[PDB]
């Protein structure tokens, strides 16, 4: 793999936003993190084993998601999140796929707090066809209220290191799968820094092994 997806699911978008109130007047988002692979050297490999206890246990882990298969589906991304940017403005996610096949997809994102499930969000999507490959549009979704409360908290901590170390203990795990047939097209984990301001958001994408 050279980026995040197979051959049957890539990425192309994925990004976490905030529209502040004035968006109405002059347009303007502020990405925490973002992921473009509009766009066509392997990816660096990372051993599932180490990331096991950041995720849950039991049905819908990372051991037993992995132990299911197909292992070329499993990556890690590092993300260095901006959280510089403010009351009642818009939170939002954004996430596009494309495919050769024409496919429902079942979207499945949980948020993870030392390790143990907080909150889980599951989203079905159908294929759209356009120009001879299929796209799946999961555009604008509103961010869940526990993200926004615990964004506001985190961007009022004194001090970055601790930002980290709070952060240390909070991942994402999101499962795409075929609807229909019950396959796991894409499994990726998130894990998080956070970023420096003037450096903007940036991630690092890994291929998760097992030896
Ligand atoms: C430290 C800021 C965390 C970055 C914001 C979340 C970005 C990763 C994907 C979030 C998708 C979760 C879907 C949801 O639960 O609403």
């Amino acid at each position: 793999a050279r980026g995040l997806g197979t051959a049957r699911l890539q990425l192309v978008e994925f990004s976490a936003f905030v529209e502040p109130p004035d968006a109405v007047d002059s347009y303007q988002r502020h990405l925490f993190v973002h992921i473009s692979q509009h766009c066509p050297p392997p990816l660096e490999s990372v051993d599932v084993r180490q990331i096991y206890d950041k995720f849950p246990e039991k049905k819908g882990g990372l051991r037993e998601l992995y132990d299911r298969g197909p292992p070329h589906a499993f990556f890690l991304v590092k993300f260095w999140a901006d959280l510089n940017w403010s009351s009642g403005g818009f939170y939002g996610v954004s996430s596009q796929y494309e495919s050769l096949e024409h496919m429902t997809l079942t979207c499945s994102s949980k948020v993870c707090s030392f390790g143990k499930q907080v909150v889980e969000k599951v989203e079905t999507e159908r294929a759209q066809l356009e120009d001879g490959r299929f796209v799946y549009r999961l555009l604008r979704s509103p961010m869940c209220e526990y993200l926004v409360n615990f964004l506001h908290k985190l961007r009022q901590l004194p001090e970055r290191y601790m930002m980290n170390s709070v952060l240390e203990n909070f991942t994402i795990l999101q499962v795409v799968t075929n609807r229909d047939t019950q396959e796991l097209l894409l499994c990726t984990a998130y894990v998080f820094e956070v970023s420096t301001s003037e450096r903007g958001a940036q991630h690092h994408i890994y291929r998760l092994v097992r030896d």
